[PDB]
C-alpha cells in the first residue's frame, strides 16, 4: 500500500480511467464494469476494478487540481504497475463554435501552474499525451458516431481566476477546453515513464455561463466513458 | 448552492474548520460537535454543522492541494457568509528540533505555487494568517498546557517533488512544517476579505524519517482540534 | 510581395515544405518536383513551386533559429495563402536507443526560447502540431516501410549551449530530437491560424558526437522528403 | 570590527533599535536611554548603547532600502551577537480606513525585490516577523493607550515606481503600509537565525494629501519608540 | 571546417564584417575589397576575404536572428582565430528625433531573448560592445564628416511582435534602433573572449512610418560600410 | 524642496558628483571646489555647490544600494534640473589581471536587482552610461598619467550574497568590478532623459586578500576625483 491508496500490487488493472469526482468512478463501475470490486476508499477516493468485454479495467477518482491528481497518478504508476491513465472529466469552453456536450481530446495541455517548470529547469515543457492513445480515442469515437475535437486544453490552478483577460488569450490560441489536471498528468507520466490521455466533456461555457443540465449530462458523459473504454480495446489489438 | 457545494445560506456557521480528508471531517463532527448534521456531500466532500459548548460550528474537508482548497474556501466566504476558516491537518517535519506530536501554527506560509504571483502582479505576496486568530490559538493551547510553535510553513504543489535539495533550503530558513494548502488559503482570505489560520501536527520527519503509530499520535491530533475549537470561543469574547 | 519574399499571391501552393538550408530546398525541387519554378531569392532564401504526382507544391528554406523561420512562415501565411507548413530538417539525439538516420515526428515541441511566453502572458503554452498532419505522416511512413517515432522535440536558441546539464533533463523527459525551429513554427501557426508539422532526421548524436556521413545522408533525407510529400496526398483525400 | 561597523564584540546589546535616518539614533539615545556611550560612526551611521530601566539596549540607523539595511542587520547578527532587531520608521498608506499617524506593526512584508527569491530557489518566501515580538508590541501599545494595527507591509525597491496601478493591487490585498526595508530585514533574520520586527507610523497617505503639524509628528514618533522599548521589556518576562 | 563553415584556418582575417544578408556580403566584397575570394558557401551563407587599403579584411553574412548569428560568430572566434566582429545592418527607428540615414552605433543592446539569462544565472547581463571599437567608429565617422549617434539598440526575437505597447517603452528609455542580433553577438563575444560592435543605418521609422527609396539611402549604407572599414584601420595603429 | 532634499531650484549645478559615504562629499568640497556653499543636510546627506576652475559643480552622497541612490538621482533630475550625474566610489574585483587600486569606468552595469525588469516589461534592459562621459573620463585619466579600464560592472543587491558561485560567472564574462549602484543610476538616467557615469577604484579583491596603506588609499581617491572633475571640463569643450 502507498500513503494515499490502501491496496496491493494486483488490485488494479494496467489501465485506469479517472474522473475527478469519486462518486462518478463508482457510477462508472456500476454502469460499465462486471464483477466490480472496490479496491480503495482512503480519503474517500473510491477505486474499482472490474471487467469490460473481458478486459480487466480499473476506475478511481483523482480529486481536483494538479497537486491532487499528481499524487494518485504517481502512486498508481510506481506501486501498482499501472501503464495507462485516462482522465475522463468536464471542462469549460472558450471558443464560440465549441458548444456544450462536445467531446474534446487533449493532445496537449497548457497551464499556468509551475510544476513542469520546476521539472524542466524553468524552460517550456510541452505537456503532451501518448500519440497512440489519442489515435485510439479518435477511432473509437468515429466507430460510435460521436464527434470529437483534438487539440489543446488549459489546466488552470484557480477555478476562480482573477485574471479575466487570460480567457481572450486562450481563445486566440485555440484552447478547446479549460480544466484543472491534464498538464499535471502529462508531467507525471513523462517523469515516471507511463502513458496518459485526457478526454473531457464540455460542461458550462466560461462566456455564456451555463453548466450541465437535465438528462443531457448522463448521456453525453456515458458517450465519453464509452469512447475511453473502446479505445483501450483498440490499443490491446 | 454553488458549483461544488449543495447547501443553502445558513447551513454553515460563520466559522469552519477544514481538515484535508472528508472522512476526517465526519470524525470531528461525531467526536466534538453536538447535534451534528451533514450539510454537503457533493463529490464526497462531507461537510457538517453542529455546536461546541453552545457555539455553532462547522467542519468540512477541502481536498489535497491549493487548487482544491481554494475553491471550497472561496465558495464558503462569498456565498455562505463564512468569516473564519481554520485548517487543521498534518505536516512533514524539517527542523531537527521539531519533534513529533508538536502543534505548529502557521503565522506565515511560503509556497511553490504561482497562484499568489498571478494575484500580486508577479511580485512577492506574503501569505499570512489573521493575527487575532493566531493569538487565540496560542492562548487556547496554553490553557490546555500544550506547547505551540508559531512560524513559517511551506505549501508544496508536488508531494513527490523532483528536487530534494529544496529541503535543506527550507531548513536553513526555519520552515517549521511542510504541507499543501496554507499559502493558498491565505491568498483567498486576503482576496475576498475573510480571515484564516492553519494549525498542524507533525506526522512525519523528513529529517531522521519518523512515521507514526501510537495512541499518543491520536491524542495529539485531538489536542490540535481542541485548540482550534477553544480558540474560536476566545475570539467571540 | 512582403518584406522578405519577392513574389505574388499565387506563386506558392497552399502547402510548403521547408528545410533550414536554402540549397536543400533547391535539391528537393530538382529531385521531387516537376516543372519546378524559382519564386524567391531574397537574401538567398530560395523558394520553388512545382508539381508532385499532379499536386501543386512549394519548397523554401527558412534559415536557422526561431526568429528566422517565424518571419518566413508568417509572411507565407498572411500574404500568400499558405495553409500547411511542413518543416523537414535535421536534429540531434539525446536518447541512447534513438540512433542516427532515425526519423522523428514532432507531435509537440519544448523550447528554452521566450517567444511563446511573450504570446501567452508568461504561462506555459504547449506548442503542438496539427493532429491530422501527424496522423498522415505516420501512415505515409508505414506505407513506405520507413520507421518513425512520434513525440516531443526541443527547439533550442543556442546550438552551442553553455548548459550541459540540460541534456540530461531532456533525456529524462524523453526528448526525441534537438533542433532549433519547431516550437516557433507551432507558435506562429497557432497565432495566425494555420497548420504545421515538423519532421526531422537524426543527424549527429549530442552524446557520442558524430554527424552525418557517406551517402547515408541523401538516402535517409530522401525518405523524409518522401514521407512529407505522401502525407500531403493522404491529406487531400 | 566589520566593513561598515567600527566596534568590537560586546559593544552592542543583544537587542537593537534601528531608525531610518541616522540623526534619529542620536535623538533616541539622549531622549530615552541612560548612561549612553557611542559605539559607531562609520559613514556617519551613529551607533549607541545604553540602558532603559536597567535593560541594555542599542540604537543605530540602517539607511534607506533593502540593500543598505541588509548590510547592517547581517553584520550585527553574525559579528556582534545581536538576537533582536526592531526597525522603527514611517510609511505611506493606501487603505482609506488607515488614518495618518496610525501605528502599524508588520507581521508580514510583501516586496517587489528579488533578494528573497535568490535565497529561496526562486520560490515564494513569506517574510514574517517573530511572533512573540509582534504580540509584545501589541500589548505594549495597549498598555500605553495607543491602538495599533497588525498586518502586511510592502517593501518597495523604488520610491518612485514607474507603475501606479500596483497601489490598487496593494489596497485590494489589505496592505497597511508602504516602506522599503521590512522584507529585507525579515529575510536576513531568517537566514542567520535571529528575530526581527518592523513598526511604522503612517506619515503619508497615497490618496488625498492631509496635514499634520511638526509637534504632532514628534509626539507620534515618541509613542512608537515607547512601544518598541516597552515591548522588549515584555518579551524579557 | 566547422559544422556550418567549410573553410580552413587562415581563410578568414582576424576582423570580420557581418551583414545579415549573404547577398549583401558579396556586395561589400566587390565594392570595397581588393583581390576578394569566396571562402564559404555552406547553406548559401557567402563569406569573402580580400584587402582594404592593404589590410586583410573579411566579410560574411550571419542570417536573421540571435540563434543564427550566434553560431557563425562563435565558430569564427574559436576555430578561425577571429578577434573582431563588426555587424553592419539596418534598424527600425523608435525616437522621433532619429531621422532616416542616421548612422547608429550600439554601445549597448537590450533584448527580448533569454540567451543571456541562460548564461548569467537568470540575472541581468548588460550586453555591451568593445569600447575601443566604439571610439574608433566615432572617430572614423567624424573624419568622413558623418554624424553618428551612440547608445542603446534593442534586439528582438519577433520581427512581427504581438505587442505594440513595447514600442512606447523602448522610446521612453531612449532606444535608438530596433534590430535582431546585437544582444546575441555581444553575449558570444563576452562568453568566448572576443570583441564586437554593431553599426546600423535607419531603414524605417516605426514612428511616423517611413520606408526608403532613393540613391540617397544607398549612399548612407555605403558610408556605414566605410565607417566600419576605416575604424579597423584606426584600431591597428 | 523634495522629500529627501531641502533646497530650491538653482541650488545644485547641472552636474553632480556623488560619492557613497556622505562624509566624502564634505571632503570633496573643501579639497577641490572653491567658494562652496551648503545646500542640503536632510538625513545627514550633506550637499554642496561650488566651482572648479570656473565650472559650477555640486557634490552630495547617495547612500548604499540601488534603492537609495535611485531616490536622490531621481529628485535631482526632475526637480533641480540636473543633467549629469557622476558616481565616484569603490569596488571589489574578481579578475586576476585587475590589480588593487586600479581605476575602473563602468560603460555598462549588470545586476541581480529587479528594478529595470519592472521598467522594461520584464525584458533585458542594458543599463549603460553616456558614451561621451565615458570617453571624457578616459581622456582625463590619460592626461593625468592615470590608466583606466572600461567595461562592465555588477551592481549587487546583497553585499553578503548567499551564492558564491556567481563570482565565477562574473569573472568568466569579464566583469571588472562589483558595487551596488550603477545599474540603478543608469536606469533612472534613461527613465528621465539624463546622463550618467560610474567610476570606481578597486578597494578589494575577492580572491586573495592584499594590503594597502591608508596613505595609498587617499592618494587613489584623489586621483578618481581629479578624473571626474577634468572629464566634466572636457565634455564642456
Ligand atoms: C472556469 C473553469 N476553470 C477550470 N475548470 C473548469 N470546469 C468548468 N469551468 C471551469
Ligand atoms: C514529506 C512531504 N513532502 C511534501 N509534502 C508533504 N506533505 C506532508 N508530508 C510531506
Ligand atoms: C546540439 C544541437 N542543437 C540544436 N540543433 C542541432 N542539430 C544538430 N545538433 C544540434
Ligand atoms: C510615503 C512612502 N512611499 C513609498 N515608500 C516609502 N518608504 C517610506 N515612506 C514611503
Ligand atoms: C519594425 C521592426 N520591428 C521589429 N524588428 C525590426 N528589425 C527591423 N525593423 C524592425
Ligand atoms: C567589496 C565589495 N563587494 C560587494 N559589493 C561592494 N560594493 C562596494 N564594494 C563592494
Amino acid at each position: 500500500a502507498t500513503p494515499h491508496i490502501n491496496a496491493e500490487m494486483g488490485d488494479f488493472a494496467d489501465v485506469v480511467l479517472m474522473p475527478g469526482d469519486p462518486l462518478r468512478a463508482k457510477y462508472i463501475a456500476e454502469t460499465f464494469l462486471e464483477d466490480a470490486r472496490e479496491v480503495n476508499n482512503v480519503r474517500g477516493m473510491l477505486g474499482f476494478t472490474g471487467t469490460y468485454k473481458g478486459r480487466k479495467i480499473s476506475v478511481m477518482g483523482h480529486g481536483m487540481g494538479i497537486p491532487s491528481c499528481s499524487i494518485y497518478t504517481k502512486e498508481l504508476i510506481t506501486d501498482f504497475g499501472v501503464k495507462k491513465i485516462i482522465r475522463v472529466g468536464s471542462c469549460g469552453a472558450v471558443l464560440p463554435h465549441v458548444k456544450l456536450r462536445d467531446v474534446v481530446i487533449g493532445m496537449g495541455a497548457c497551464t499556468d501552474s509551475k510544476v513542469n517548470r520546476i521539472r524542466f529547469k524553468d524552460h517550456d515543457f510541452a505537456a503532451i499525451a501518448d500519440f497512440d492513445m489519442v489515435r485510439n480515442a479518435v477511432d473509437a469515437a468515429k466507430a460510435l458516431g460521436i464527434d470529437a475535437r483534438v487539440g489543446n486544453l488549459f489546466s488552470a490552478d484557480l477555478f476562480y481566476s482573477p485574471d479575466g483577460e487570460m480567457f481572450d488569450v486562450m481563445e486566440k490560441y485555440g484552447i478547446l477546453g479549460v480544466e484543472m489536471e491534464a498538464a499535471g498528468i502529462y508531467g507525471v507520466a513523462a517523469e515516471f515513464g507511463a502513458k496518459a490521455l485526457t478526454i473531457c466533456t464540455v460542461s458550462d461555457h466560461i462566456r455564456t455561463h451555463e453548466q450541465t443540465t437535465a438528462a443531457e449530462r448522463q448521456t453525453t458523459f456515458n458517450d465519453m466513458i464509452k469512447i475511453a473504454l473502446e479505445s483501450v480495446l483498440l490499443g490491446d489489438k
